[PDB]
């Protein structure tokens, strides 16, 4: 871990439901802008990672991949450890690319790498969050405001202990993803959410 490494993801509150039928049931363009701006945020010639399983690639819309300004590494069983034309990194599993990283000393083409971000899969989330070098957690908070008879069926979750991890203050945030960040509660729609960071409580 000498990039820090992070989980980012959008959860609903309390059970953190993050998918519905396959897909994310909300349209927030502010988390959407916050998720961007966080994630590309790095140095002046450096670069941070987007480490994804195949699914949630599969989901990003085509214009949109590989992700840009960041490095993309994708995380599938059959995957072995490529890297393709496009700079995107085809890994089997996530210790394999940390050790590949290493020996690059941490770099994308010439580019330092500032952060790691785990932005997607349940499965990925549900693995990673118990891998020890996940140094925080970017958790948005997301509150259904609408009426009880419309809220999401969330089927899919994360499954993350939270006695093992203590919420920061909102300048702690801000100070590591570098960024000012709106506080408190921002809406749209039938929707409240909350931009959190967690660290480990060890
Ligand atoms: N709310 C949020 O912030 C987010 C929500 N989501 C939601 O998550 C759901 C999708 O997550 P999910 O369906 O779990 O798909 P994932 O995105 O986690 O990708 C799943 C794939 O990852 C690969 N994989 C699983 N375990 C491993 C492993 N141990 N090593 C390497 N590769 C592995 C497999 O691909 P293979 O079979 O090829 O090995 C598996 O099919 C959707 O509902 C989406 O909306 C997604 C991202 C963020
Ligand atoms: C912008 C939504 C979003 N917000 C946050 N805070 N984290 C994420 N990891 C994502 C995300 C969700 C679905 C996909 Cl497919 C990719 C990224």
């Amino acid at each position: 871990t000498r990039p820090k490494i992070s989980l980012i993801v959008a959860a609903l509150q309390p059970s953190m439901g993050i998918g519905a039928k396959g897909s994310l049931p909300w349209r927030l363009k502010n988390e959407m802008k916050y998720f961007k701006d966080v994630t590309s945020k790095a140095k002046d010639g450096h670069i941070n990672a987007v480490v994804m399983g195949r699914k949630t690639w599969e989901l990003i819309p085509e214009r949109f991949r590989p992700l840009a300004g960041r490095l993309n590494v994708i995380l599938s069983r059959k995957n072995d450890d490529l890297i393709d034309s496009n700079g995107v990194y085809h890994f089997s599993s996530f210790d394999s690319v940390m050790k590949h990283l290493e020996k690059d000393s941490f770099r994308f083409k010439d580019m330092p790498l500032d952060k790691i971000f785990i932005i997607g899969g349940s499965q990925i989330y549900n693995l990673l969050i118990l891998d020890s070098r996940v140094d925080n957690l970017l958790v948005t908070q997301v509150h259904f405001v609408g009426e009880d008879a419309d809220k999401p069926q969330m089927d899919t979750f994360l499954d993350w202990d939270l006695s093992k991890w203590k919420r920061l203050e909102h300048d702690k945030l801000e100070q590591y993803v570098g960024l000012d960040v709106p506080r408190g509660l921002n809406e749209e729609g039938s929707y409240n959410y909350e931009y959190t960071m967690w660290e480990k409580a060890q």
